[PDB]
């Protein structure tokens, strides 16, 4: 169920209790491998857990990994590239959507590369409410460190050459 270049896919974010958190209706696949999915979206519907719908106003590139517990949204804003990183389960794709579990913690990267770790308080409350196993807490804490090391190395989607290649590829196919 590797999505194909040019295919439009839904992206569904769940909580650990199986409830939907967030859904992006339309992302165009730019690359699809056994380990990595890269997509672009622009003016996609977005649905919240109360059913409310909003529309994205600017393009973004999304990056999904089958072996890391995070995913990344690269947002093209006027003053430059912001990243929003979800601590998550790795993804699985089927005919319905690309799917992941959202694990509360997130990392904002500003255009000059500085990062802020978000929702540590929301993580501790949700971990107790939904009873995350000890190994998940260890994996997520480790993947916070890995994600920060990737930002500091400008690796994977944090690479300027990654943005140059995939921003252009998405402008052309859209
Ligand atoms: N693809 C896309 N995603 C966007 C855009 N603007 C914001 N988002 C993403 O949509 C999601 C919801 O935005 P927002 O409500 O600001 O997040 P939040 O409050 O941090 O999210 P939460 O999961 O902790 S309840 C976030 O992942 C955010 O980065 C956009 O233009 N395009
Ligand atoms: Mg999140
Ligand atoms: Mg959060």
């Amino acid at each position: 169920s590797i999505p194909k270049e040019g295919e439009n896919i839904k992206i569904q974010s769940y909580k650990h209790d199986g409830k939907i958190h967030r859904v992006w209706s339309e992302t165009t696949i730019l690359k699809g491998t056994d380990h990595v999915v890269i997509g672009g979206n622009d003016h996609t519907l977005v649905t919240e857990s109360d059913g409310r719908t909003w529309i994205t106003r600017e393009p973004a590139i999304v990056y999904f990994h089958s072996e890391y517990w995070f995913n990344v949204i690269c947002m093209f804003r006027e003053d430059g590239i912001y990243y929003y990183c979800n601590l998550s389960s790795p993804f699985v794709c089927d005919e319905e959507a690309l799917k992941y579990i959202d694990y509360d913690l997130d990392i904002k990267v500003y255009p000059n590369g500085k990062y802020h770790l978000l929702d540590e308080d929301e993580y501790e409350q949700h971990m107790n409410q939904m009873n995350y196993p000890h190994d998940i807490d260890i994996i997520l804490r480790r993947n916070v460190d890995i994600l920060q090391q990737w930002i500091e190395q400008k690796k994977g989607p944090f690479a300027p050459d990654f943005i140059k290649v995939w921003k252009e590829r998405y402008k052309k196919i859209r």
